[PDB]
RNA sequence: AUUCUCUCAUAGGGAUAACGGUGUGGCCUUCUACCUGUUAGAAAUAAUGGGUCUUCAGUUGUAAUUCGUUGCAACUGACGGGGGGGUGG
């Protein structure tokens, strides 16, 4: 297996995956444009298939071109690596505003450069796994971050009083002395071959200071850079997790967390660059007081972790409510707020197709399309497997029944109100439909009536419930684990 | 995928693997008996193909019978699991003397029971992997134990004064209250499904107290029982590794190791069973003194780890010397110490076939059959891969060049002395061959002369050297890692 | 060994402790204390009715400091034994005793420091698997009669039979 | 022994310390420091006018760390002695010196660790009741002249009389 | 041309219209409780078209119990938010 063959393999697969993604993109756009024509009648806009803009910045960003000449590309890349002249091209970088007011520098390397990054740095991470800390992650969407969440959650329950602290490492990785990185190359039992060292130095040379974040090489260089910070924090007895440019350190002792602060400051000085807290607090059982500034809830990604429960963060609940509310608005209100209703089917005969489309869209967003019969079959023993998709697949560690119960109520209420406004708008247009099925149900009757309705023998009006799929998720976590549900 | 199909798959594969092993066993015995007939002439004994004795204790121990009726076996096992009546049969146990004077209770479960143990406890270990400690191992032959060795080695170098302590957990696992195990089932975030809990309780019910050691279910129940000991030791800041019934805890502070002693005592009291040290010492750079009782070498499996180097334990070196010496004795002396030399080819014409056989056997034991040309091709860049087999594949972390150099000298000296005694015995029988090639070389000439000789165009006389394959091991650990070289 | 402490303890230190640690000493009891101390010149009379009170009154701060360090201890006559599960604690207790000695103007000397472990198990520091507490030998496994005491018992029985 | 530290200390480390710890080094003083270091290649010239400044500038962080640990210390030429009343402190000082050694890219080796106690009283760890500080033997009880110094004095007096 | 093929190949040449995907339905097959017409049929079932629950906690009875707990009834306790304006207890 020569290096050129490996490079050809990886580049071809990367380009092929991007081509598959684009094909599915435009196919989805066509299907959605058909449905939107049916929805908004003549007012429905026209399709506009785009192509990722960065594809035109350079031709090696474009997957189609890279597939066209991946053999020559890999031939030259292999020669450049063997002659120690390879230097990755400039990533198409795009700084994006962050909620704190900072900038997250998104970096997209060209397909050959990204393929090389994967090929080499995945090997490096695999061969140096046991030298790294447990909860070190590169992307905040990394699925395995949930394991760190589990850890903290468990402690926050077992330890009814936990001192936590949060840190931002954004400037550390934006500007870390490459000399410090190069020093760490031969420490901590790391196994980096001379060619892998050359590739590391090449990607660092294309940069000037700092590690490219949100990239294939991010995790390795971050772990290689922070290995002494992790060792010092582990000797202090503090537990910690780094995800992207964030770090959370927790302990049952205040002295430990303060010493961790000192450790981080010393490591910052050794790095020639500063790490600043977002800073330090105590999480305690609700009701119980605290000495130091305290908070009874911690926002870990899309989770609010408390000593009592794991819940969905308020921003995430707002996002979920936004999606459901927009589904109902787009299917049941927006079409009827257009200038003309030409080509828009009007509910009649006790059938509102728009309501079926909206309920099914909400079911996909929540359940992934599962029927309540399927979920109960899984929860009873009838079925030995249930596919876990939708929003709740991203919140597998939630155990707050009250939050899900409140969201159930909110779904029913919003369905009632959107249907009511739809009836009002329809009557304004000239269609009186208050007596029909979709618009006659009281809010306390929607769930039952919809549960009973059946089209094609399948109950496609049942109002999706978060609590049912939460029960299913708990059973699937006790049967498969986080990794299995998170990705089947 | 029903449970019966899973059981059938796993049982069929276990029985098939055992059948393949037996087939290769008797085939190897026949090949070896052919070569032994050629070696020892008429005096050579006759082949005696055995069958593992436990195969007759029960019919489900025998792989052939299990393959005969694995469908019925799995059918009944599945019904027993679903009706919650399954109980593993009695393992064929054989308690064996241990070097400390204790007994290591070997347990072989019948093929169906061992298949169930793998099927379920491998799933449990995979799904709870992030809940366990880093360096927890079930068998002392576990390849991954080398990662723990690496860690300690690295620390013993970086920390030039490290306090260590060793413990024996044999009696813990021999008699651990099953109530304690059952209590741990719903702690530390463990995901154990109800059926997995039933299987755990069933394997524990077949036993009465203790966890079966050296089995598929050993690691899960050991980690599940020792999860709190690991958590307390991790908060103390001590680093530790458990392998089979042994535990090593190291730190850079004395107070930490003493607090770990206290932690282990408290966990023993909570368990109702005691853990006893083998006990506590300080490793320091050689030459530097120590305050407490100190040792400048630590025996970790087949390794002697010191602040300066990782070397092969003295017992492992004695075993290596035993094997090489017996190769030379069996091939060059034993045949000639027999009553008659009927059918034993006598060295003549400057060719000793027995010497080629011995050199090749030593090369297989040491290199795996590699030629020094192959190893140098790998060490130069000509070859991108070298298969790492033989004895040194079990000591990949060795970095003591003096030890390997001394073993090289010993190999050459033993080759000379055995050849000399072979010449003496041959002349006793009536064959004067001191002038012939095998018996004329001085000790300081064996390596060169043998390197020059070539049979079939391949240098099959070159005296195997530990230092060459050690250089190759270092390159292959900087290129692939421990896992790749240990298993390809 | 606290023998020299009680043989020569500044009576000023004792008189200072009179109104500390919540002690209730009436004026007449203070007069009697001072009278028995005046019949003496320095030190507390040992093996007497007044020994325990004045010793406890003098060592009240040493006891409080040792109790905050987490060490357990017992004083009997002119002897003190301090035990712990931590080495740092016992060394800190040594420092506490030295500081209290300086505050008293008189020194306390060990008989000194060791570790008691289960028999067979080794030790880092100088270790002993048996501690002589009065007529007892106390070990991690058993409580036995000290060897001197067993000799005394054998002496009595043997002399009974001889006589 | 700091001998090899000063024989080979990275001049980059020295130059990094120039603007830390509140040091006031003028640009011309920096030029003279760099010039003397350039005449050398690695290490500080020992037994010279520039020795103390560069040694103190190089060891300022080791001194701060040891001072935070509560250990007391003295560096004289290529020698360092660190004393404390706690064992944990001296071990942590060992760790500090090793870390500072790594940061400097040069190793510092002990001559190593012991306990000085009043004569007669025992010790747990390897102990010595005398410490050789230059021409002095310092003990818990007295400061005396080292045996080599007494031999040298006797040599001189004896040779006066002989001559 | 995003297909196919050549150049000591992160770029350039050619030759052909194909290549790469998407929704629906079909078969294959993975797992899926019960009651039912009406089609086949001799009660063995299959495709079909309608319907019901299926989870968790405690109490009590019962059987096992290596003293962690486990199977079965069978009774109730939850199992679809919040807010604004009036209004009754």
């Amino acid at each position: 297996m020569k290096l050129e063959q490996q490079i050809q393999r990886v580049i071809l697969e990367e380009a092929k995956a991007l081509i598959k993604d684009y094909h599915e993109y435009h196919n989805r756009v066509h299907l959605e444009s058909v449905r939107n024509k049916k929805r908004l009648g003549d007012s429905a806009p026209d399709k506009k298939i785009h192509r990722p803009n960065y594809w035109s910045f350079d031709k090696k960003f474009d997957p189609f071109y890279v597939k066209s000449n991946y053999k020559s590309i890999a031939r030259s890349i292999a020669n450049k690596i063997e002659n120690r002249t390879y230097l990755p091209n400039e990533p198409f970088t795009k700084d994006v505003p962050k909620p704190d007011g900072g900038i997250r520098k998104v970096s997209i390397y060209q397909i050959p450069d990204a393929a090389i990054s994967k090929l080499f740095f995945n090997r490096l991470l695999a061969k140096n796994r046991h030298r790294f800390s447990s909860f070190s992650y590169a992307y905040r969407n990394d699925r395995n971050v949930h394991f760190a969440i589990q850890d903290i959650s468990v402690d926050l329950k077992k330890n009814e009083r936990t001192f936590l602290a949060e840190f931002d490492f954004s400037d550390f990785f934006g500007s870390i002395s490459h000399s410090f990185l190069n020093e760490q190359f031969n420490e901590n039992g790391f196994y980096i071959s001379p060619e892998e060292k050359f590739i590391i130095r090449s990607f660092l040379r294309e940069r000037k200071v700092g590690i490219p974040q949100g990239t294939s090489i991010s995790l390795f260089l971050a772990n290689l850079t922070c290995w002494k910070l992790d060792q010092d924090l582990e000797r202090e007895g503090v537990k910690f997790s780094r995800y992207a440019d964030d770090t959370i350190i927790w302990s049952q002792e205040y002295s430990k967390i303060c010493n961790a602060f000192n450790i981080i400051t010393n490591f910052s000085k050794s790095a020639g660059i500063k790490i600043n807290p977002k800073g330090i607090s105590l999480l305690t059982k609700k009701g119980l007081p605290s000495e130091i500034t305290s908070k009874n809830n911690l926002d870990f990604l899309g989770y609010t972790l408390s000593v009592e429960n794991v819940s969905i963060k308020e921003k995430s609940v707002k996002k979920i409510k936004k999606q459901i509310s927009y589904i109902l608005y787009r299917n049941l209100i927006q079409p009827l707020k257009k200038t003309s209703l030409a080509g828009q089917t009007i509910p009649a005969n006790d059938r509102d197709k728009n309501f079926l489309i909206a309920i099914c869209e909400i079911r996909r967003y929540m359940y992934g399309g599962l029927s309540k019969s399927q979920i109960k079959d899984y929860l009873s023993g009838r079925s030995n497997r249930l596919y876990f998709k939708g929003i709740m697949s991203f919140y597998p560690l939630v155990n707050d029944v009250e939050q899900l119960k409140q969201l159930d109520g909110w779904i029913v209420s919003v369905i009632y109100r959107a249907l009511k406004l739809r009836c009002q708008l329809l009557s304004k247009w000239g269609y009186n439909r208050s007596h029909n099925f979709p618009f006659i149900l009281d809010r306390e009757d929607i769930v039952d009536k919809c549960s009973k309705k059946t089209i094609a023998g399948r109950k496609l009006f049942e109002i999706p419930s978060f609590l049912l799929i939460h029960k299913a998720l708990q059973k699937g976590l006790q049967e498969s684990g986080i990794e299995k549900i998170m990705n089947p």
